[PDB]
């Protein structure tokens, strides 16, 4: 695979979100991997509702502001036949009925594919698909107060994630420990927070806050 990949570079990513304070990091995360693949199928990147998944993927396994996960996500934008744009479902940041109208549908998936649980099998899909949907823990106040540089707790758990996240690429740096390799991760608490909203997240340490124990993308 590649040395060093970056998605950002080729259209597939819309700028940071904010989920404010609602527990829907899921469905940003699944936004994010279906923002990618519609515009690799499409060449049109066009921002989706979190607040359609929020109010509306219930039947599928959902729980709105209380959590959720990006397949289930997946599957909701497959029952229901489309997802509308950010622009006509706007977020809220709370979990209210389902508003859902398919005349601003914008985006569909037939499916998703969920990836073994191995960085070599991550790094492969990053390379090949375009931006992976994953699940971290995110429990640690260093991720808080991340400024720059590769992350790495030394307590982070490689089971137990709380928190859904968008890897839109990988590369190196040069480091006191040489521990050089990190992925690059979008989250969705706005752009001040980490590096315009990104963190690089240590790569082959070990699934390093289990970056790779839950990752898939949608079918388009
Ligand atoms: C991220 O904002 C939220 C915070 C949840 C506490 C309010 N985290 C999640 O949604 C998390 C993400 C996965 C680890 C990818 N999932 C979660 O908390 O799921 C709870 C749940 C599981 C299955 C079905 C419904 C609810």
């Amino acid at each position: 695979a590649p040395r060093s990949v970056d998605w950002r570079e080729k259209g597939y990513v819309t700028p940071v979100k904010n989920q404010g304070q609602c527990g829907s990091c899921w469905a940003f995360s699944a936004t994010g991997a279906l923002e990618g693949q519609m515009f690799r199928k499409t060449g049109r990147l066009i921002s989706l509702s979190e607040q359609n998944l929020v109010d509306c993927s219930g039947p599928q396994g959902n729980e709105g502001c209380n959590g959720g996960l990006m397949d289930y996500a997946f599957q909701y934008v497959q029952d229901n036949g489309g997802l509308d744009s950010e622009e006509s479902y706007p977020y809220e940041a709370t979990e209210e009925s389902c508003k859902y109208n398919p005349k601003y549908s914008v985006a569909n998936d037939a499916g998703f594919v969920d990836i073994p649980k191995q960085e070599k099998a991550l790094m492969k899909a990053v390379a090949t698909v375009g931006p992976i949907s994953v699940a971290i823990d995110a429990g640690h106040e260093s991720f808080l107060f991340y400024k720059e540089g590769i992350y790495f707790e030394p307590d982070c758990s490689s089971e137990d994630m709380d928190h859904g996240v968008l890897v839109v690429g990988y590369g190196f740096e040069s480091t006191e420990s040489d521990n050089n390799k990190y992925w690059l991760v979008k989250n969705s608490w706005g752009e001040e927070w980490g590096m315009g909203g990104y963190v690089k997240m240590a790569k082959d340490r070990r699934n390093h806050c289990g970056i790779a124990s839950a990752a898939s993308y949608p079918t388009v």
